[PDB]
C-alpha cells in the first residue's frame, strides 16, 4: 500500500499515495535528513 501524508521516504524513491510527493521538510535539526511525503 502507498504511503502516507509525513511518511518516512527516501529521495530515491516515492510510493507516497496519489498527491503526496517525497520531498525534505523545511527545517529541523543538523542530523537527520530524512524525507516525507508531502502534499504536492
Amino acid at each position: 500500500g502507498c504511503k502516507n501524508l509525513n511518511s518516512h521516504c527516501y529521495r530515491q524513491h516515492r510510493e507516497c499515495c496519489h498527491g503526496l510527493v517525497c520531498r525534505r521538510p523545511n527545517y529541523g535539526n543538523g542530523r537527520g535528513i530524512l524525507w516525507k511525503c508531502v502534499r504536492a
